[PDB]
């Protein structure tokens, strides 16, 4: 995130860490009990997903869960054309249960509104160049329809939207892919890409536009 805070402890309970060897390299959002919604380009055959976490430092984090999963469905289209339909829904072994920390959010069905304030987290890199020691919280503004598909023609696609680019340079950045965009407490989108580096002025985030796959979405996670 740049140029954000650390957020309230434990106030983004959907937030959902991808850990590897041993370091984050994306997040993700439980939108059930027994999955986690994410980006498609941070797809691996077998994921660590921390939970209900706040610091990196699992056992330093009560109601926190470091559970387990194999199986993702990245979207069909995923990267065709290139980079867009960038989510993946990831099964975890274990369901979980909703705890005082960990609690899943809903998908928000209509789309997003130019102008509307939203909210993403992450552990990614900071204004600085640096990871953070705990999660991260900023705001950041939908952009037109308009201005987005000009500005990043023609890589652009419907399956995305832009926020943020302002001037107070605010951004979500590196490590904070698949990350949540939060508006109005529904999940409005993922952290997907962006021109680097982070957060200059005039030039917004791209988010994977979830309000597009609902079906998709329900369809995998239920049947
Ligand atoms: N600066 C950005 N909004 C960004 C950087 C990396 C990335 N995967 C996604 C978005
Ligand atoms: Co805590």
């Amino acid at each position: 995130i740049i140029n954000g805070e650390d957020c309230s402890p434990h106030s983004q309970p959907w937030q959902a860490a991808l850990v590897m060897e041993n370091e984050l390299f994306c997040s993700g959002v439980l939108v059930h009990p027994q999955w986690v919604l994410s980006a498609a380009h941070c797809f691996q055959n077998s994921y660590t997903i921390g939970l209900g976490l706040h610091s990196l430092e699992a056992d330093q984090e009560p109601g926190s869960q470091m559970v387990e999963a194999s199986l993702s469905v990245r979207h069909p289209e995923y990267n065709r054309p290139l980079l867009a339909n960038d989510l993946m829904l990831i099964k975890l072994d274990e369901s979980v249960s909703e705890s005082d920390t960990i609690r899943s959010i809903s998908i928000a069905s209509q789309c997003p509104t130019a102008g509307n304030s939203c909210l993403v987290s992450g552990w990614g890199l900071l204004a600085n160049g640096r990871m953070p020691t705990v999660l991260q919280c900023v705001n950041v503004s939908v952009v037109s329809e308009e201005v987005c598909s000009k500005l990043y023609d023609p890589l652009y696609h419907p399956s995305m939207f832009c926020a943020g680019g302002g001037q107070d340079q605010k951004d979500s950045c590196n490590g904070d892919s698949g990350g949540p965009l939060i508006c109005n407490g529904y999940l409005q989108g993922l952290v997907s890409f962006g021109k680097a580096p982070c957060g200059q002025v005039g030039v917004p985030g791209v988010y994977t536009n979830l309000c597009k796959f609902t079906e998709w979405i329900e369809k995998t996670v239920q049947a």
